[PDB]
């Protein structure tokens, strides 16, 4: 086993296949299903798992009251086989805490969770499955991470950390640890001003995270990651199809140096794929709310600051809810190219559907084809009055 | 590991023994069982595994309510140890979709689901255990293919696959695959005049498939394939023992070369092995419904427009409930010949038992033996007063 | 990987220690743990496991309801990790079936199960998780085996069946099995008057099992098996003291050659080690039902028709249930010498326990030692109150 | 596989950072979850896991009842994937009894398990999962061992046991074992007056226990045993920081060679690290009852009868309830220094919580950091009126 290595481009985007479901709230109705959220998907070389942040209860169970909350010492980054249900007897623990990222980096896998309370957090890197490094919060104010899968090259997966305000200005840093090691770290540089919960995806050498600036932004910033030099830049993209949510309508034109306005101290997790005219945007169909989800290619978004769509697809109607979403691919496919994937968190449960004391999620996924697909739609379909 | 090849003849069937039953209506009265349709078993190199679509919730969970609808975003193709049921515990699933197909071909699994609406439906061919290679529909009509295994030789691997009218001429196609990606392709010839649910076997280097034609015939369409040249005809059993269903009476002569007609736009899946005098054909006891089941003897079905049983063996009894059968065999057994193997999936729940809300299956499976053995009959056994 | 040979001796038996104990009904009371009776213990080269006939329900669910039956079509041979219970998730299907036996060779495992209708039931051997080969019923009335292992001496092993009648004289035979095929098989020979349910064990290439003479005996007849030789006889063992059930009170000189009579057409399956000076028997401690259980060393028991005992323990108290019991070896330990175990069924439910609707049980296990260690008693520790 | 030897010493401690959680009463609330006590943690060479003894039930379920008794024939050693719950499912038994100890000597794992009445218990020691060594009770008085894992240098893996009174003087014995078999065994030397539970690590071929003095001592005694010579001694903790439970006030002495006054017939198992300024202990925070946890750095605790503490954590806050501590470390980490770990059992149910009819607990671990880390507390997190 080698490290791996980003050698391949992104395959030509038409469209996107579905790729894993777990239906986990149907199916948790009436059976051992632990409550979750903050879900994302990452690959070994020999298999590809569903991921998420367990809130330590089953939905049916009465602890899972109050789950809500963000932030609790029952929480632990789990991971469970490919679109089966986090179940209690088939949920494996990567490590504790209420905010993570993991990723392999062909020899073995890291995971990084953070705990504590908020004026005093701390991350713990674990690789091979020990503890490794620990990390001590460095503005006392909820130390966080991606929310989805690191990446790594020839041994170096960058990772992006924040520390302090929601709704100001923040500490933003990149590690880049090697066998859960710290080679080396550095401040946010470049011209996004809030960072938080970046979506990672690498090819040619090179690593792209699209990020949620919280504070100011409904244009999503953008961290461009050179994991052989270990630096980085920062931009936002230009594009006027905005993709954060509560967001404005969209304009005729966006900004690439600076956040968009328009909403205040609020956001979702989302993702892009920025790879020049081969370019597709996730977004929540509401400006609003979290509800829809749509793909739109928008040829060069990241540097052209009027480009609009110029196809698209449905993956949840906007009658459905949807949430955070992020991006992986299997870097251990064979052929020629990387395949882009995504999955989308189903939140279900509070606040929007408060007759349930609970809030959970089940996970839909796609990956992209170079087919021109038929779209359906890929609700939860759980039926909240069964709780009641 | 090589391709595995298709280099011996059928043994000898004098009876079936029994083979795998896994009883899941039953034991998920009380358990945590998913609700399944369109059941099926294939074999690995060191492994045979039973294979269905599940409704995504369990059978005493609240969202088994409307579980006969055949398509949802909610089904995908599971396999799970034989003769275990399939719980939410132990099943893993293969692929996302309502319709599926899947087959070892010697060095791994090529697992196919299709999902979408009805006039945008798209086929995913996973090799591996990775998506490889996505076709789209074709006619805009519920693109659908075996609900059965298929079969690979040297690598190549079959499928048949129908878009278009269930009541009227489609648009069937054979693909070739090999490694999960599409070797050739070609339009359905010879004398079948509509395809469905092929069910799939081989043996020296040929592969046959026994179909239901839904528009007209009784008798059962056959399709043989080349797997070396990639070439196919497809013509109707000859013999008078009629094996759809719904169906007329049995005549005393059949058609080789055109459906046997007397039920239009209706049938069920079903299967046999056509090998000279060692021809067994499989069917529901009912002309009328999907109850019993039997396999009979019928020397030279296939090409002799008179031929009658001359041996027979119950496998269900009339008075209780059959669904879909299949054939599938273990290619990867010691000894000098196949065995030829097959299920029957034991539909419960609607629209025959209509006092409960759910439609699942149980599965029942025999292999053929060389001794003349005893039967029993094999049903269910569930009570459905226990679900009320 | 080579075929097991018999090499070793029995190690001294001066007291048995606590090996395995699944407490199935007292968990079952609120999990999903199958309806099973008919336990047994086999090892494999590298791990030991429980067996038993499932019923293919949950004892909690309502399906239980009928369980006293004996032979249903939704029985199967299960196995499961040592002292876990048999759940729905965690056990494994062998082969369908109501009668059972199975072993190891040292290079795969054997399993036999018999289904049918009593008049024409057969058995299909299994060999490396796959059917091999099947026998008819020879006098059409319930073929049936040991419901304990079997065991193996360079690839040959031996297994025993009587098919014919309960209360009358049968038809045994001893097949010897080899890669599942049937090398030979043998009428019964000896003074055996009636032979069901061996258990054996196997020491310095010689297999020894202990059975039920149903008809007639509350002494237990004795098969010992040259599986070079392929050859048998039989007898009773001399003993007066009586170890089948139900039995008239202990005699002062036993019988050889013949059954001990008192007791008519009824019996249990049970076990002993006839090793000299060292042997020890096992039996239920009451004479009239299925209740407490003890060890007693009686030496020369085989050919001494006035030995008693010298020695005890005891297994289970006389106000327990037990049931079946029966040998076991670990054949793969290190070490110089054979050490003997042993299982006791505890039977739940009906018919001593009526008010419950079910039949199950739950197993405990133990090994020899050669300390004399105190004893303990071993329960299955359910309240029946808790399932009213 | 070679076997391990302790070549490392201590890493530094300068914090403690959350290792494992398993919520297991939280989740336990609705899912099938074993009742259990006296749990530990300990490593394989390629995996961690969680053990226990299970009280043979689960925690809803109705034989729950009853489970404060610390000795029945249902309990056994259980071990399961670390972090995850002790559920009925993916529970291994390790062997049978209700007092346990077990480590991997880098080879394979020996698991030590008593059962048996008060007067007549036998300890049966397992090595690469089968039983290979039995002792019998000396004192005829609850033999009894560590209840957390054992310690192996070069194949010798040393164990404490005790057999004879919790209130007086009793006769402890440290046997060196060596797969699985004696090779000697030595009564207690040194000043300890009284021993029972040791929690033992190694580090530079010395292992150090830290032990209850069940009788007169709220000091904890400790054994310091060389595994090459196979030798030991004993004496307490000198330090004032007194850390069994119940216990006096501290003072501003302690003692190095008897037991420190002031509490009789009571205690706790627990742990140190004993390592010259390098010195935590852990503590309950209450000196009353099982609540709190806290650990405090104390150099030279083991040597300085004034020493007090220059630093340290809270685990667990005196309003929620602890019991049992213990420690481990993982021998196969890859690192200059062996990295201290504990857990903490968290007890709930009786006797402090008695509108319950039940005794279970879950589990929190903790592992070293040379950072210095923001401290969380720890509780198990279940609602009891949930459960009423
Ligand atoms: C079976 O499956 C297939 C495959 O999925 C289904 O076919 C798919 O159908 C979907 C849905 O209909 C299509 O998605 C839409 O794509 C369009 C983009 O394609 C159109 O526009 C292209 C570019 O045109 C522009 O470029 C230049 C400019 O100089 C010039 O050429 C041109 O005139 C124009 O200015 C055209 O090239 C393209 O045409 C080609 O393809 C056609 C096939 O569809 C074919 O018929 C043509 O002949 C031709 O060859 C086509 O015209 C997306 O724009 C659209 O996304 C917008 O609309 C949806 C609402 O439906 C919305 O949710 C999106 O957010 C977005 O609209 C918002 O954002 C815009 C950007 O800011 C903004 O302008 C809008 O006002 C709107 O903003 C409002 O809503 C948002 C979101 O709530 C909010 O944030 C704002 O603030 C504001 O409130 C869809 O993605 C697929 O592309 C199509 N796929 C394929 C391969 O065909 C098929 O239908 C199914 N079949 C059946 C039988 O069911
Ligand atoms: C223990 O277990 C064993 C092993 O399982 C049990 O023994 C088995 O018993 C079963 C059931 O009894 C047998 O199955 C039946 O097999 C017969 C075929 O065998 C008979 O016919 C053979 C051929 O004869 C013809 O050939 C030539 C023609 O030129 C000529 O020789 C001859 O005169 C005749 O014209 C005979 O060779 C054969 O005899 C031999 O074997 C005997 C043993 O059974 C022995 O006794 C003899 O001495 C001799 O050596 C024997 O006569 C099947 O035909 C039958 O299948 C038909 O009947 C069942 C109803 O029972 C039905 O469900 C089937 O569908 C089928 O009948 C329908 O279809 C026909 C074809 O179209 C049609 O003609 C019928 O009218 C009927 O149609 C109606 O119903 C269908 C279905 O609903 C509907 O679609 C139509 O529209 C219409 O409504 C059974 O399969 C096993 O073969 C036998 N196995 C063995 C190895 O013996 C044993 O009983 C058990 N023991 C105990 C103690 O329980
Ligand atoms: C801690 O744990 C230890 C270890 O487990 C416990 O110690 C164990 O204690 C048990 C129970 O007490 C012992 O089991 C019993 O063993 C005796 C056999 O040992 C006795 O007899 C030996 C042989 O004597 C004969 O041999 C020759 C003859 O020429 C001659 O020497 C002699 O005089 C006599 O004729 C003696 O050698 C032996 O003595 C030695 O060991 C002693 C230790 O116990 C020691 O004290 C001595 O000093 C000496 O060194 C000893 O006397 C078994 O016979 C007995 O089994 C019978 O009794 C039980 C009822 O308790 C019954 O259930 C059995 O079925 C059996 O009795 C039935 O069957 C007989 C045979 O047919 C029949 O004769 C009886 O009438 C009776 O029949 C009735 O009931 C049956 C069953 O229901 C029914 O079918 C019939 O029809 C009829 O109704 C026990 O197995 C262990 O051996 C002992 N183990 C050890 C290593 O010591 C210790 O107690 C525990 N400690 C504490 C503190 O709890
Ligand atoms: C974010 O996280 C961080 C990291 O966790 C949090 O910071 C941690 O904060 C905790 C809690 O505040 C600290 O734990 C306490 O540690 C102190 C020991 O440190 C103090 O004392 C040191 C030694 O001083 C002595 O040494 C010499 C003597 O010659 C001399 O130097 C000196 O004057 C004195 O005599 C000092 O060196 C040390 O100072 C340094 O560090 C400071 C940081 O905290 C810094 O501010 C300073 O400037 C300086 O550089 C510091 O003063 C522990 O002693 C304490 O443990 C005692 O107290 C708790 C109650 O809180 C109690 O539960 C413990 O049991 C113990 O007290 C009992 O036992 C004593 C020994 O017998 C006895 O003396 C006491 O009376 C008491 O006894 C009673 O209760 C017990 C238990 O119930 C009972 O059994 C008895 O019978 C009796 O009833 C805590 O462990 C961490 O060390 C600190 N960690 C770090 C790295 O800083 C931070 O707060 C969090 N931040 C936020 C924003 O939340
Ligand atoms: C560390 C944290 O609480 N992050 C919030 C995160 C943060 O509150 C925001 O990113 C602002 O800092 O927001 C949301 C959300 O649903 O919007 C979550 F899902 C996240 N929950 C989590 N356990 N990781
Ligand atoms: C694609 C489809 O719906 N096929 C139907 C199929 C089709 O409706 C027919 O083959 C006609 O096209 O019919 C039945 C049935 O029970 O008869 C099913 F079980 C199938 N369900 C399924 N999910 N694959
Ligand atoms: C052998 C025994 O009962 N030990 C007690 C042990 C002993 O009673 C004491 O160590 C005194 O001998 O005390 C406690 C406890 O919670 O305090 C337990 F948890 C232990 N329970 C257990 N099954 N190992
Ligand atoms: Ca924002
Ligand atoms: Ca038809
Ligand atoms: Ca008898
Ligand atoms: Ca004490």
């Amino acid at each position: 086993r080698d490290f791996n290595n980003l050698t391949k481009g992104l395959c030509t985007i038409n469209s996107w296949h579905i790729y894993g479901k777990d239906n986990a709230v149907r199916i948790g109705e009436d059976s051992d299903v632990l409550v979750t959220r903050e879900p994302y998907v990452s690959c070994d070389p020999d298999e590809c798992r569903f991921y998420a942040l367990s809130q330590g209860t089953t939905i049916r169970g009465k602890h899972s009251n109050g789950t809500i909350h963000d932030r609790s010492q029952y929480r632990a980054l789990i991971s469970w086989p490919l679109s089966s249900p986090p179940t209690v007897y088939n949920s494996r623990v990567e490590c504790i805490g209420w905010s993570s990222t993991s990723c392999h980096d062909g020899k073995t896998r890291m995971s990084i969770c953070i705990s504590g309370p908020n004026n005093n957090a701390s991350a713990v890197i674990w690789y091979n499955r020990r503890p490794v490094t620990e990390i001590n919060t460095w503005a006392r104010n909820i130390l966080r991470t991606q929310e989805s899968e690191c990446v790594c090259h020839n041994g170096v997966c960058p990772v992006v950390f924040t520390d302090g305000s929601a709704t100001g200005p923040a500490e933003t840093r990149i590690y880049y640890f090697k066998e859960g090691k710290i080679l080396k770290w550095e401040p946010l540089a470049g011209t996004a001003k809030h960072i938080e919960e970046c979506s990672c995806y690498g090819e040619r050498a090179e690593i792209t995270c699209t990020c949620r600036d919280n504070w100011q932004g409904s244009n999503r910033p953008v961290i461009r990651i050179d994991p052989v030099a270990m630096t980085h830049t920062s931009q936002y993209i230009c594009s006027p199809v905005l993709t954060d949510n509560p967001r404005p309508n969209d304009p005729t034109v966006g900004k690439c140096n600076d956040p968009y306005p328009g909403n205040n101290n609020n956001g979702v997790k989302g993702f892009s794929y920025l790879d020049g005219v081969n370019t597709w945007l996730g977004r929540t169909i509401s400006i609003a709310s979290r509800s829809g989800y749509e793909m739109l290619k928008v040829p060069n978004a990241l540097t052209d600051d009027k480009s609009k769509p110029t196809q698209g697809q449905t993956i949840v109607l906007n009658t459905d809810w949807s949430g955070y979403s992020g991006s992986f691919m299997d870097y251990w496919a064979e052929g020629e190219c990387y395949r882009a994937c995504f999955y989308v968190e189903l939140i279900r449960g509070r606040p929007k559907e408060d007759k349930v004391w609970w809030t959970s999620n089940s996970i839909v996924s796609m990956c992209s084809s170079t087919e021109f697909l038929g779209q359906w739609d890929w609700p939860d379909g759980a039926k909240i009055e069964y709780f009641l």
